[PDB]
DNA sequence: TTTTTTTTT
DNA sequence: AAAAAAAAA
C-alpha cells in the first residue's frame, strides 16, 4: 500500500521523498495522477517518470476483471445507519461508502441536525458489521454546538467523554482554505488505515456563493469546484471511506426552489436526498438521484437527540 | 484475418512479431494506419515499410464497390433492442452495430440506467437475428452497481449467474489511463471473434472536463479527445461492435441548455438520443442529428428493472 | 485524347506505355505536369523529355483564345439541381462543372442529406440538356446508408435497383489512403468517356484533423493538403466532372464559428454555401464566396425524402 | 492555425 | 426581468 514497494523496481531513495512531499502516500496514488501534473514538481523531468509507471501495472495490474468477482469485491462496503428506520429503509441500511451524498433542505429542515446525529451513531458497531471508527468534521457555517452529541449520546446508552475524542473538528474561513484543508485528511487518513470511517463538509455551496459574484466570475467559480469535488471522490475510493455534504436552496423567479451549485453539483453526487417540512416536529424525507432508489417518501422526527420516529 | 497471411509474400518473421507489440492483429490494422506512424517505433526504417503495404492490395483490394453490392455488405449489422416499444421505433431496431451512439441528460433523467438495461438485453437472442455475446463495460464515475443487473434478469426471466459473467468491467481514473485502456479492448476482441457484441464507456467527457483547466488548455484538450473517438472509430469497424456513449451537460449564461464537448464531439457521434423528464416515473426522449430518424419523440418508464412502458 | 497520338511524331513505344503506370491517360496530362516531376520517375532521363513536349504544342497549341470564342467554348458545363427552387435560384443551376462546392454546418444541419440528394438528382435528365450519368462517393466518416436512397428514389419516381448500381462507393481509412484512392478515380474516368458526371468527398478535413496534431504537424498537414485540392482541380479539367466536398466547423474563444481549412481550403474552393438551422425541419442555408451569387439566404425542408422546400 | 466554458435571485 | 467574463501552445 505504501509507496516503498517500487524501489525493488529500480527507484532511487533520492526522490520518492520527493512525491511524499506532495501528498502521494499510496500505490494508488500514482493511479490517481495526471502524467502532466508530474511535469509541474520543482525537480522532476519529464522523461524519467516512467520508472514509476513500470512499477505500476506490475504492481496493481488493470486487466478486465469479471464483475462475478466484482460481486464479491465491493462486500468491503459498510453503511452507516441514520438512526430512523424509514429513513435508512429508504436508502437501504443508509450511507455508502464508496460514494458521495447530499442533502439540501429549505432553511429550519434540519441538515445539521442529521449531521450530529451521524457523529454519534457512526463510531458504534451497528448492522453489516460494522465496527464505527472516528469521524473528520469540517465545519463551514458555525454550526459544531459540542454539547448536542451529548443528548444523542444518552439516546444510545454511550459514554460522554468516551465519543467526545473520535471527532475532529477544524472551520474553513475561505473558499481556498476549504481546498487546502483536503490536504490533511490525506495525511489524517493514511497513517492510521482503518480507525476512520467517514467524512462530513457541512456546506460546500456556503462560500462559494460569497467569494464569487454573479455572471463575471460564475466559470470561474465552476471550474474551481469541479477539482473539489473530484478530489473528495479520490479520497472516498484511495481510503473507503463515506462522505456527506449539504448545501443551501434558491429561489426561481423564471416560473419553485432548485438547490445551488449547478449542473456540475448534481452530475457529481451520487445520492440527494430532499428535505421538507411537516407538522410540528415532522420532517419529510424524498430522494433524487439514486443509482438504487426510486422516489419515495419518510418521515422524520428531530427530537431532543436528533433523528427519531 | 490475422497477421499471418502477409509471409507468403515476402515478409520475414522477424518483425511481423514487431508490430503485434504495438497493437496490430488483423489485416485491415495495416488499412487504419498512417505511414508515418510507421516511422515512430523502435527498429523499422522508412525504407523498408512498402514491403507490408505490397501485401495489402493484393490481399485487401481497394476497388470501386458498387452500393447495390454494398447494400447486400451491409446485411452484417445488427440491433440492440433498449427495452421499449416506442423507444427503438424511434431507432429502428435500436442500436447500430458500426457507429456511435450518444445520449445526455440533465441529472436524475436515467442514463446509466439506459445502460444498465443494455447490459442484460444485449446477452438475448432477440430480432433481427441477433444471437447476444459479451459485454465489456468501461465505468468512469463509479456507477456499476452490480445487484441492479439482477433485478433485470428477472423481468426478462433469465438465470442470474448466467450473465454475470458476460460482462467485463474495469474503472478509468485518470483521462490518459481511459486512452491506453482501449489497447486492451484490440487485444480482448481479437482473439475471439464474435463472442463480443458491444462495448459500453459511462461518460467520456467525465474526466475530461476535469483534468483539463479552461481557456488555457482548452485546444490541448480537444485535441486529446480527437484522438479517443477517432480510435473508438476504427475499432467498430475492425471487430463489427456497438458503442454507447453518454455524457452531462452545462447552462448558457449568454442567452439554454447544451452537451458539452463542443464541435468535436457533436460531429464524430452518428446519433445523440436527448433525454428530458417528464411526470413521475416518466421520461421524454427526443433525437439529435441522426442519420435516419426524424425529430420524434416517445415516452420511457423507469421501473423496478429499468427501461419500460 | 488519349497517349497514342504522340509516336507519329518520333516517340517510341517503348516508354509510352511507362507513363501509363504513372498514371497519365490523356492528352492534357503531359499539359498538367511539372517538367521535374518527369525526372522522378523510374528509367526516364533528363535529356529526352523534350520529345513529348515536341508533340505538346503541336497538338494542343497554347495561342490566346479570345473571350467570345472562350464564350461559346464554355457552353459544354453543366449544372446538377439540387431538389429545392430557390437554392438553385441562388446558385443558378445549383452545381457547376468545372469548379469545386464546399458546404459547411453545424452538426445536425444536414451536409450528408444534401449529398444523398446530389447522388439521385444527378442520374436524371434535367434541365440545361444535362442528361445524367454515373456517380462516385468517396465516404470517409461512415455515412453511406444506402436505403436512404431508396427514398428520395420514390418522390422522383425512378425504379429502385436502376439507381443503386450507377454509384460507387469506397471508403477511406486513413488521409494518406484518401489521397492515393483518387489514382483509381483517374483511371475510372478515362476508360468511359462521358458516363459519369460527378464525384463526392464526403468531408476532407475530417482525417486530416484526426492524423495530425497541433502547431508542431501544422505545417506539415497544410501542404499534405494542398496537393489534394490541387490534384481534384486538375481531375475536375481533365474530364470535365464536378466535385462537391463538405467540412466541419470550429469555435473561436478569441471573441463566433469558422470552418477548419485554413487559408489553403478558403482559396482553392470556388463556392462555399454555409448552411446553419431555423425552425424544426427547416434549414437556412446563405452562401460565402461566389463568383456570381451575391449574399443571399434561402430556405430548406429536411423531409422524408432529401431537399423540398 | 487551433480550440469553448459557466447559473444566479 | 436581467445581468460578463476568461489564453495557451
Ligand atoms: N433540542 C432540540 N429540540 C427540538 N428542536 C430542536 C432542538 N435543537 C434543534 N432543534 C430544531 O431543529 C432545527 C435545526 O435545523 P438545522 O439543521 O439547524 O437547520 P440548518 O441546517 O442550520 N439551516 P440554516 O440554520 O439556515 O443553516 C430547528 O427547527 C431547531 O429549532
Ligand atoms: N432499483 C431501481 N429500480 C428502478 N429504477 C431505479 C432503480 N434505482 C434507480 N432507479 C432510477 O434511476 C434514476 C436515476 O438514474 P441515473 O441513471 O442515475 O441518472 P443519472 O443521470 O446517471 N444520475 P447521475 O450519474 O448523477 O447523472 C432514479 O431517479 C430512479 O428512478
Ligand atoms: N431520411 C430522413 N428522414 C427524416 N429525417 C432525416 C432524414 N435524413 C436526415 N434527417 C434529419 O436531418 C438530420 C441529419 O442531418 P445530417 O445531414 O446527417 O447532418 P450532418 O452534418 O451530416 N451530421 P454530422 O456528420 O454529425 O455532422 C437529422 O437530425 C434527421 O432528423
Ligand atoms: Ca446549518
Ligand atoms: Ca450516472
Ligand atoms: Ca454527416
Amino acid at each position: 500500500q505504501d509507496i516503498d514497494l517500487l524501489q525493488k523496481h529500480g527507484i532511487n531513495v533520492a526522490d520518492i521523498k520527493k512525491l511524499k512531499s506532495v501528498g502521494i502516500c499510496t500505490i494508488k496514488g500514482i493511479q490517481m495522477t495526471t502524467r502532466r501534473a508530474l511535469c509541474n514538481v520543482k525537480g522532476l523531468s519529464e522523461a524519467k517518470v516512467d520508472k514509476i509507471k513500470e512499477a505500476a501495472n506490475k504492481l496493481i495490474e488493470p486487466g478486465f476483471l469479471t464483475a462475478f468477482e466484482y460481486s464479491e469485491k465491493r462486500k468491503m462496503v459498510f453503511h452507516i445507519t441514520t438512526g430512523s428506520q424509514e429513513f435508512d429503509k429508504l436508502l437501504g441500511g443508509g450511507i455508502e461508502s464508496m460514494a458521495i451524498t447530499e442533502a439540501f433542505g429549505e432553511f429550519r429542515t434540519g441538515k445539521t441536525q442529521l449531521s450530529h446525529t451521524l457523529c454519534v451513531t457512526a463510531q458504534l458497531p451497528g448492522a453489516g458489521g460494522y465496527p464505527g471508527g472516528k469521524i473528520i468534521f469540517i465545519d463551514t457555517e458555525n454550526t459544531f454546538r459540542p454539547d448536542r452529541l451529548r443528548d444523542i449520546a444518552d439516546r444510545f446508552n454511550v459514554d460522554h467523554d468516551a465519543v467526545l475524542d473520535n471527532v475532529l473538528y477544524a472551520r474553513a474561513y475561505t473558499s481556498e482554505h476549504q481546498m487546502e484543508l483536503l490536504d490533511y485528511v490525506a495525511a489524517k487518513f493514511h497513517e492510521e488505515a482503518g480507525i476512520f470511517k467517514l467524512l462530513i463538509i457541512d456546506s460546500i455551496m456556503a462560500l462559494f456563493r460569497v467569494d464569487f459574484s454573479g455572471r463575471g466570475e460564475l466559470a470561474e467559480r465552476q471550474q474551481k469546484l469541479a477539482q473539489m469535488l473530484s478530489r473528495l471522490q479520490k479520497i472516498s475510493e484511495e481510503y473507503n471511506v463515506a462522505v456527506f455534504v449539504t448545501n443551501q436552496m434558491t429561489a426561481d423567479p423564471g416560473a419553485p426552489k432548485k438547490p445551488i451549485g449547478g449542473h456540475i453539483l448534481a452530475h457529481a453526487s451520487t445520492t440527494r436526498i430532499s428535505l421538507r417540512k411537516g407538522r410540528g416536529e415532522l420532517r419529510i424525507a424524498k430522494i433524487y438521484d439514486s443509482p438504487e432508489m426510486p422516489e419515495n417518501e419518510a418521515t422524520f422526527a428531530i427530537t431532543a437527540g436528533g433523528i427519531g420516529d
